[PDB]
């Protein structure tokens, strides 16, 4: 840390365009429309009870399984009905767009999650409604999984991030190259850079007073990604383990093959 408040006073820290403006404002009224709950849902959420997801060792709790999976298929719905509202991603292929969503939908929702996350009670919320332990969220089926979304959401109470760096964040993670398969690669190679430009234009409009956040954010990203990959594990656990009718059909749809 030589000559750190100098370097930093003398970065170029350019406000977004009148073109990412548009971006950025759609992006931000998409992620809105589809976390109908966001504005009011600390005044109304509902506990799991105590006794649900209590205390071999790597064993689901059925009762808690299913209190999740009973939620699971409007979440993952949100997700899908945010990925519409961008304009980048509902003039791909049909093909594309699944395979999008099949990368980063639990990405995407353990996002939410997290920035739900509440220090006073250590509790998430899910969805806007139902507020969770880490023992439950663990014990119901993510494991450390659980572990690493409360880890996520501790960490960014932090960096106080609005409804648009959420929503940004959630088009930087929809619009990845990553996943094989893909027929118009260029169309979303370029939507993203797209996003992650106005993105941090955004981060510079807010100044947060914070050292080094935009490169912290992007760790994020990581982070996500980690717990993308692990629950891909974590649902093949869960498959083998759980009964088959406990799983409705949009969450097989999402995460098999
Ligand atoms: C245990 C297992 C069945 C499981 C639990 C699980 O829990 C969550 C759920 Cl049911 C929903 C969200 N979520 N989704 C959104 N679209 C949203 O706006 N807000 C939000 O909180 C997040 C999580 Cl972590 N996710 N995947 C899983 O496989």
């Amino acid at each position: 840390s030589h000559m750190e408040e100098m370097i930093r006073s003398l970065q170029q820290r350019p406000e977004p365009t009148p073109e990412e403006w548009d971006l950025i404002h759609i992006a931000t009224e998409a992620h809105r429309s589809t976390n109908a709950q966001g504005s009011h849902w600390k005044q109304r959420r509902k506990f799991l009870p105590d006794d649900i997801g209590q205390s071999d060792g790597d064993k689901v709790d059925l009762e808690a399984f299913s209190e999740f999976t009973k939620i699971i298929t409007p979440a993952i719905t949100r997700v899908v009905d945010f990925a519409k509202k961008l304009p980048m991603f509902s003039e791909l292929p049909c093909e594309d767009q699944i395979i999008l969503l099949k990368g980063c939908c639990m990405e995407i929702m353990s996002l939410r999650a997290a920035v739900r996350y509440d220090p006073e009670s250590d509790t998430l919320t899910l969805s806007g409604e139902m507020a969770v332990k880490r023992e439950q969220l663990k014990n119901g089926g993510l494991g450390v999984v659980s572990d690493a979304i409360f880890e996520l959401g501790k960490s960014l109470s932090a960096f106080n991030l609005d409804d648009t760096e959420v929503a940004l964040l959630q088009a930087v993670l929809l619009m990845s190259t990553d996943r094989s398969g893909l027929l118009c690669v260029d169309k979303i190679e370029k939507s993203q850079e797209a996003y992650l430009l106005a993105f941090e234009h955004y981060v510079n409009h807010r100044k947060h007073n914070i050292p080094h956040f935009w490169p912290k954010l992007l760790m994020k990203v990581t982070d996500l990604r980690m717990i993308g990959a692990c629950h891909a594990s974590r649902f093949l656990h869960m498959k083998v383990e759980c009964p088959t009718e406990l799983f409705p059909p949009l969450f097989l749809e999402v995460f098999e093959d």
